[PDB]
């Protein structure tokens, strides 16, 4: 199981926002690499500092070379949270 929490990016219960912020990395690749660690990812949204990303409270994400945390504050954002686009939508 798992503590209740709910999204820093939309207030939805069952996600854990972290903040990715280093190094340079596009979207894409950012998502990749999560769904190959095996993490269901949420929504996403672009900010200045990096990308905030919703993960489920269960997940202890490691990704080497990634620096992930728990984000503390939701700021500087430049597109409203959504979830990543799936091949056949895109
Ligand atoms: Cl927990
Ligand atoms: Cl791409
Ligand atoms: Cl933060
Ligand atoms: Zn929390
Ligand atoms: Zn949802
Ligand atoms: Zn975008």
């Amino acid at each position: 199981g798992a503590m209740a929490e709910r999204s820093l990016l939309t207030g939805e219960e069952g996600w854990r926002t972290y903040k990715a912020t280093g190094p340079a990395l596009s979207l894409p690749a950012l998502v990749a690499l999560l769904k190959g660690q095996g993490l269901e990812v949420g929504k996403v949204a672009e900010a200045e500092g990096g990308f905030y990303v919703d993960l489920r409270p269960e997940a202890r994400p490691e990704v080497a070379g990634l620096r992930l945390e728990p984000a503390r504050r939701v700021e500087g954002l430049l597109e409203i949270p959504s979830r990543t686009r799936r091949p056949a939508r895109a």
